């Protein structure tokens, strides 16, 4: 479960990296962080795509990587992180 | 349900779209865009209404939209992408 | 129970309009912008608050308004906007 | 729980703090904020990190933190402010 979460956000971290670098010029670690705090709902303060093919993508992009992503974290955060604290907190 | 989830966030999206272009001035896409990134909370970056009408539309509009927003998004990744993935996972 | 909530997150509103306006110096109607898009977590594009006392206060604001802005918004959209559209799905 | 929440939720803004203050450059105070509004997924309005180290190390503080920091503003709403407001709606 975790391990397909895991995957799934790294494909589409990585097709948010390509399609930044490529069509909105950005550098890939940069169209990396775009892609993380877009699909985070966090947001970037200084970037926002300049094409309308950027912005429809970025659109279409929000839709369908949100619930994937926060899967993930929610997974991360109760079947990877809440156990080595709750098992810790065992005197 | 997810059609007429579909059909209600299309139809608040569409009011934002001719609310911005219209009282902001944007043109449609980037009016389609920041009602986007406003109601998926993730937040536009460079542009923030500038007129106070468009302020207090903002503010009604993410106490309104966000519930739909999200129960939108909610339902196309659980029961539109989890299936697509979970009967994928069957060997 | 939504009446409650109504009331709470309207005070915590106005509390953050009279903070930034008079600390930040920010008009009424741009303070309650900011306080919004706050605690909605949608975020403010172009201010960010200047002073140490407008920095310490928003950090403190955001933890303690944050669950309470959404559990009106959850309440808002479950028990006030659901039936208004289940009940008219009913032929 | 709160406790423990509360207790690991400090110690992640501390290391943010840290972290940016020192690769980035921040005030203390600036670097608090911003590990805040980036957890929390409001996001900064003005700063995006700078350095290539500052972009990886957001990317992966968000992930590890979210969980963590809803965890605690849940259980903060839930567990400390429900109470107070619920047992003082009793007559
Ligand atoms: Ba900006
Ligand atoms: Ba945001
Ligand atoms: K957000
Ligand atoms: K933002
Ligand atoms: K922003």
């Amino acid at each position: 479960e975790f391990q397909v979460l895991f995957v799934l956000t790294i494909l589409t971290l990585i097709s948010g990296t390509i399609f930044y670098s490529t069509v909105e010029g950005l550098r890939p670690i940069d169209a990396l962080y775009f892609s993380v705090v877009t699909l985070t709902t966090v947001g970037d303060g200084n970037f926002s795509p300049q094409t309308d093919f950027g912005k429809i993508f970025t659109i279409l992009y929000i839709f369908i990587g949100i619930g994937l992503v926060f899967g993930f974290i929610h997974k991360l955060a109760v079947n990877v992180q809440l156990p080595s604290i709750l098992s810790n907190l065992v005197p």
